[PDB]
């Protein structure tokens, strides 16, 4: 157990650990779901990235030596390559600025950088957390910068590929079943013929719309608060520091993608720029809430996909039984041989959690107080949870449900034959009023449209077979 | 055409015929926000009129105003809540967050009407002062929350609960009518084991009875009124006993009103008004109303499953489940002739989403307390009263236009009982879960029935099977 | 009382009224908040516009005579110019497709058009609601078309001008007070100097971001379902009807703007195009929910504006008292001469109602069932309520609060003089650790930074006056 | 390294050391969704272990299984809820919506452990079958909702209520310590009339007591368990009396557990488990849990005003209200040295927004019932248990790290009492509202005090004013 000190006095940390007084204090002061609600590591990794480019920029502006800059840079890289995950024990439910996690990163980099320079660990640190590692920075501007950076990388590199994968797997089935005629249902009542491919193209469209909205929003969250310092004025920040750091951060993220993902083109290039208004970048998270809204819309689209796949696979004998979903596992502890649409149920629960995350972000975004919104850790945790949910859940559904989707061709054709709303094609011939008489007749006396149309002397058996052709109704031009 | 009126800020015009004064003319101009559709609910105005009546009587009995004045205020009050002045209240929800301008809107109408009743003529010199007489011993801070609780208590007790009890009672008819009709339960929308249509209907009855019981339990908690707290809850400029006497008189007034409105009828709950134990909490928060909002939120979630289940079970007529036949109340389509839709289900489902949204809005408003006063009061009142009318009208609509004349497709239902392979569930205590699984897998992958599969596999004889496989006995295994 | 008939039998309507059987039935069948929850007239007006261009397009494709087309067209115009508001009594809480309001418009146009042709009103109508007025249309495609059209016009012509007006009034005060130095507050604690203009520029930025998002979303909601008919296949719709109707609707909306608003350029041109995927346009409202999200973000920005104006006008003696808001009315029934920030309280309640409207739309958007989302009237009513709230509330706040905003210059300057976090400029001189000692001293012995800095022999009285200059701290470059 | 396991679908590998079986190996691979952080809460797993214990005992006493088998299941059960197998439960929340895979995850661990306890060695032939023995007379459909209600009942009774009572008790200390310190109330953030700091603190105590009382009242309603309903609520393949005997044994088990955990302690509520009156509603909906979610939502809204009010009142130290001095638990800033922030307020406020969001999520899940089974169960459980831990930890954190050592800036508070012009409110019954308004307008627009303005205007003599203007008497006008 090492001993460290600050303004408030003396406190213990484990001797193995790189974090210091401020981390020790936050550990004890914020004992709220410490087991499960750790600040997301994506925030810690992005803070490490920002401190690296801050070190390089501070050296280029002649504000710090190259001995210090170099040791910090090597410390930063160890953190975002995941060699110090256990140096970050602080929870989401800390200070609303994320100051304590910023100090946590400052203290771990400070002490490690100090170890690399010295060669041993001493009580007197060569690298100061405030004077060196945090130089030209507040938590007020650097925490929002880490929020936007971490969420831009999650969204561009993890979320978009997953959504594109699900779109691509639906497109395979869309084409595979484009010529399979089924009956449309509106208000869950029998409607007119359409193809299975047409129905799948509806989900592809909704998900493509979602992907297009997210791609458009990304460049706007790549506007960074960095350089605003305490209240947005940029006091204690060098002229050009915001612009130079955003250039370096663009190049570091460009290199990082290409180390992580070989022979791939990013779906969107991440070009970081200083925010046009640093006051708005501290006082609000409008651009992150707009992305939250894009994820909310994505969730509502994914909800219909799940619910429609559950409805169309209902059965096997007392339901619709149009769709056959792959059977991945036994369904029931009590009902032997029952197989449930469990990939649909997983996605639907994930979607409700994304929508709830969006309502939480909305309320948190609305709680601005003068110069600083102090719900930042909650906005970060909810958007980063949504990124992981969309990433993992859409890929699960694509691979464990859509990939091996099959049809019950006999049941589907039974529905095409039996829908009374085939009569719809006859309304331009025999009129809307006489078509209703026809359907009312077919229902009462439990007979088909053809037999009924002859029986009421309204259409000849020859004319009926000429007018009513299912596949031509699904594609009428 | 106009009447020059005067406030502490100065003079302004109102139409000659109106009884509303200067602060109403000001509010009207200052808050031009959805003025066509977002008028402060009249239930708040009527409840304020009822409070002003007993407030006058209580102030007279505590020797703070005259019988001449007190008698005049009472008669004007009665004209307002009998609905003889509905055009004297044009202010919107989106006013001051204390509802002060609606309080002063009622103060002015009663001020000037009571003044015309005494003098027998309308002179610009008012005999009854809206602040000194009509608003005597009151703040907007305590009276507007008192009118919120009073308005919502009467809506909830007298309109919402009778509507919910009516829907439960019509569901109970059908529950009894179909208690012995065996259908197949569905879990995960997959075929499961037998149950009765009545057992399935008992599920919605139970959820709706839980909702009624939660609402009946919450009502006496919202009958705790802020009255007597005045500006910040200290009771400054309110005489001792005023709150306790006003609550007794209000209890008696609401008791009389119910028996005027509803003949040969026992109220589902007696509204007994009492002062809140903590007047500071009664001004600074709306916890008791937000708890009632929660009860309505849970009711909406129960009604949502009733809607979605009736839509699902009535799907068809030829390409769906087709267990339920809903009354056909209209033709149904503009292009697909003879198509009838479950429109009563769709109406109720949209209403339930609006109630849940109303609950989310009320939750957010209740969270925005600042020191001594929550200033989102009109928004909380508007959302809660809108939910009361939606619950009242929609549950009765669904009861009378869907459930009352619900019929079954008994042919389709019996088809499902014969074909469900999960009837195998009953064989698990004889051959085990493992060998029961092997059996239904054979029945499924050889398009074969359960009995043929258990013989061909040799798991149970055809006589032993006939013993353990009775659908009516499976729904009521006792 | 006239008598009319349909499939379900015979029913009464008032003899004065133009609506018929389907409207009569919906009146009786959906007795839910009939006093207050009427289907919004903006939906009825947009349905009238669509039926007009449908009549013209049906004639150009040779599918209806010019006698009928012409009478319908004149009927349509009477409705959207507001000469038949009382012919539409149906509520939001009807069928989830809006079929009944579509029939209501069909019946009123049918009967009026029939009156203009005949010259008198007869039981036998010349103009059929289904065969003529609804020709080539379902409620499944025409109700979503009326939703997008009505909300595009509300947003482009009413919402955007109101938001632009509020931005323009904040910009006047932003410039007027750009050189007035005040103290920033973070976590509601004393921070560093900034100008009042800088603080106002934060709200201008957030509202400009909101306006830019809404302008970008409008062209996407101008993609219309029209021509999808029952399930999206376009059965019983003529080839080119969707494309020709969208051309005519673009030109009608262009003319309508210019009759409504003289010597003005629309903020956005409304160019209607057929939706690329008619299935998605029936099964979902993703584009309307994306606009809902833009309105949600706008509400969170307007929330901080309101709450900040309430906080900074707190007083007059026991609060911050930086801002003097115009006194529009007496504040209290009991506390004489008290004046409350009632324009802030109105806007804050409006914003909570917009966010609640967005949560309701989100849940309604998520409830898709196979080919048709049947929560359409609820989505329309909530977005159109939000349009009216944003339109009227932002203009109220702009004109009744921001326009005549004044400052308490003496109180503001007292705060600049007294904030101990002026010490922030000294940390690059005397260090972060020695600056903290300075502030701790100034607090304990209730003395100023200057007197304290000398007393601790840390900075000379001359050097201190040189380093600490408020106006230079707000604009450090 | 691995153990070949077998299900009705086929064979698969698990690590040699693990007690989990085939359906756990399958679920793990099939639902790779936030596997690092969204593990099914262990409270659900422990409650399932407790139910399996009494289920074994009840099945033995009803003559449906052996004492050899029953005794073995009990010992494995105890190892699970004592926390000796936490790494045997790797499945996520985002599994099947019935929680079947977590039910089978517990069935398998108990199956194989009980099998090793009897045989004294782990053979691939299991003496205890997870379906036939451990899951005897049970469905996931009735047992997972039983574990939901049991897990949330114990969290709520034993952790949440003691945390809320602790915060009320620390607020009551300060309420008493400052009952006679006069401050100025603020309505609309404008200066209002005198009140005591203790009166203001009594507002949060009242709101938090209302929350505790609503939660205590809801707890016996969630102790109504789905157990006995099996597949669809009919009780098919459950023996008569099993539910009633299991609930008696569970009551006794939870009673023993409390007294093992907490010494010299009376539970705030006794958990008395009973079968639900309607098993169909107990499977198809979670109305009772959503009502408790509502109670937590209202608690969050009350805690939000406590947070925002403490942040507001502690604003400064030189350019804010500066009435409250919050304990300084840390240095506070990275660039502004000596700046201490109200971090305990910010923590609690973020927690309250998360609880409200959790309530919105739970509301939406509760609305998505389809026929016989709500299949959003893990999501409802996860949200409610997360809210229980947040309420438990955050209210205690705020109590101990903020309220306990709350002090006042008595100088600043007394400045506000002297300067508030709304002290004029007390003069309204003497000179009237109109002439009281004219007075304060003169005092404001001539930078003059109230007494000087009433003399210079001639409204009340300097001696009569000294009679009617006492701040301590204004806060307690009796």
């Amino acid at each position: 157990l090492r001993v460290v000190e600050d303004s408030l006095g003396k406190i213990n940390v484990p001797l193995e650990r790189y974090y210091g007084a401020q981390t020790a204090r936050s550990l004890g002061n914020f004992n709220v779901c410490t087991r499960s609600d750790t600040m997301p590591l994506q925030i810690v990794y992005s803070l490490a990235m920002i401190k690296e480019v801050a070190a390089c920029t501070n050296f280029k502006l002649g504000r710090i030596s190259s001995k210090l800059s170099d040791a910090i840079v090597k410390a930063c890289r160890e953190v975002y390559h995941g060699q110090h995950d256990n140096e970050f024990p602080l929870v989401i439910w800390q200070t609303g600025s994320g100051t304590q996690t910023n100090m946590n990163v400052n203290e771990v980099l400070s002490s490690r950088a100090s170890e690399l320079i010295d060669g041993s660990r001493s009580s007197r640190l060569t690298v100061h957390p405030n004077d060196h590692v945090n130089l030209g920075q507040s938590s007020n501007d650097i925490f929002p910068t880490a929020m936007n950076l971490s969420i831009a990388m999650e969204t561009a590199w993890k979320v978009l590929p997953s959504l594109n994968h699900l779109i691509n797997v639906l497109k395979i089935k869309m084409h595979e079943f484009m010529n399979v005629i089924k009956i449309g249902r509106t208000h869950m009542q029998d409607a007119v013929p359409m193809s299975v491919g047409q129905e799948l193209s509806g989900y592809v469209s909704q998900l493509q719309q979602a992907v297009d909205s997210i791609k458009s929003q990304l460049p706007l969250i790549c506007h960074l608060a960095v350089g605003g310092t305490a209240v947005g004025t940029g006091l204690n920040c060098s002229k050009g520091f915001d612009e130079e750091l955003c250039v370096s951060l663009t190049q570091l993220t460009d290199r990082l993608y290409r180390t992580m993902y070989k022979e791939s083109t990013p779906v969107v290039d991440l070009i970081f720029k200083p925010a046009e208004n640093k006051f708005a970048a501290l006082a609000g998270h409008d651009a992150l809430l707009q992305l939250s809204g894009c994820f909310n819309t994505t969730a509502t689209a994914l909800m219909r996909l799940s619910n429609d796949f559950c409805l169309l696979s209902s059965g096997p004998n007392c339901g619709l039984s149009e769709f056959v979903l792959p059977a991945n596992e036994p369904g029931s502890s009590i009902m032997p041989g029952k197989v449930n649409p469990t990939q649909c149920e997983s996605l639907r629960m994930v979607c409700l959690q994304i929508m709830g995350n969006h309502f939480t972000t909305s309320m948190a975004a609305s709680q601005g107080q003068l110069e600083l919104n102090v719900c930042k850790p909650l906005i970060a945790a909810n958007l980063l949870h949504t990124c992981e949910l969309l990433t993992d859940s859409t890929r699960c559904f694509a691979d464990k449900c859509v990939r091996d989707l099959q049809l019950n061709r006999e049941k589907i054709q039974e529905y095409v034959d039996k829908s009374l709303m085939l009569v719809t094609v006859l309304t331009p011939h025999i009129g809307y009023d006489l078509s209703a008489k026809l359907v009312q007749h077919a229902s009462k006396f439990k007979k088909g449209l053809r037999e009924s149309a002859i029986e009421l002397n309204l259409l000849c058996g020859e004319k009926f077979d000429e007018i009513v052709k299912p596949m031509e109704m699904a594609f009428p031009h």
